């Protein structure tokens, strides 16, 4: 009835998809961590560098178990995903972010094991701080994710199980966290750290450095690791 030979771009923009909704919930960290949190992140350490070699080794243990869990549910084996880590460094928005393809973590993985349980040995850690302990003693005492927190102002973990759908929990610091339902970008099985480094920390977006860090303190993982570098423009 209306005769067309060409359309404009806004006039065939399909109609956006129904928007979803995400569940956010937010925890008190537990006292113990809220102050090892607040020590972490206030006060100087000579060897910062430390917080890499904590987060690979959480994602080898996590690739360990799926080796294990094929013992229990075979169906593992038939993934065609392969077990590995990936530094991934963004200078554009300060953010270098760990991803592996472990076991992941449930929503309730998440509450329990990032912030609202007790270690044991929290406060034996704090105690050995405040008696000059080096930071690069904190995988003893059960507590190496909050080292994070020596270079970054706040860290995001985006991270799907098999038992699960995918979840992002997230923490400033300041004694809570949030966890949230994530309908975007599906991440497929495994868990991805993102750190948002301080201002004085962005040495750790530089390939030589993380090069340096990695041969340093993380030879043994088992599993590839690869570090991605933007070409520069
Ligand atoms: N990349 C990752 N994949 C799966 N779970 C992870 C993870 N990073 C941390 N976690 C979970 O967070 C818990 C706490 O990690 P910590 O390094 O603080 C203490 P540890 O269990 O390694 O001795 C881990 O036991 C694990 O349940
Ligand atoms: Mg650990
Ligand atoms: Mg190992």
């Amino acid at each position: 009835l209306v005769p067309r030979g060409s359309h404009m771009p806004e006039e065939t923009q399909t109609q956006d998809q129904p928007m979803e909704e995400e569940e956010v919930e937010t925890f008190a960290f537990q006292a113990e961590i809220a102050q090892l949190m607040s020590l972490i992140i206030n006060t100087f350490y000579s060897n910062k560098e430390i917080f890499l070699r904590e987060l690979i080794s959480n994602s080898s243990d996590a690739l360990d178990k799926i080796r294990y869990e094929s013992l229990t549910d075979p169906s593992k084996l038939d993934s065609g995903k392969e077990l590995h880590i990936n530094l991934i460094p963004n200078k554009q928005d300060r953010t270098l972010t760990i991803v592996d393809t472990g076991i992941g973590m449930t929503k309730a993985d998440l509450i329990n094991n990032l912030g609202t349980i007790a270690a044991s040995g929290t406060k034996a850690f704090m105690e050995a701080l405040q008696a000059g302990a080096d930071i690069s003693m904190i995988g003893q005492f059960g507590v190496g994710f909050y080292s994070a927190y020596l270079v970054a102002e706040k860290v995001t973990v985006i991270t799907k199980h098999n038992d699960d759908e995918q979840y992002a929990w997230e923490s400033s610091a300041g004694g809570s966290f949030t966890v949230r339902t994530d309908t975007g970008e599906p991440m497929g099985r495994g868990t991805k750290v993102i750190l948002h480094l301080k201002e004085d920390q962005t040495e750790y977006l530089e390939e030589r450095r993380i090069k340096e860090i990695v041969k340093k303190h993380s030879q043994f993982i088992g599993y590839p690791i690869t570090l991605f570098v933007e070409k520069e423009r």
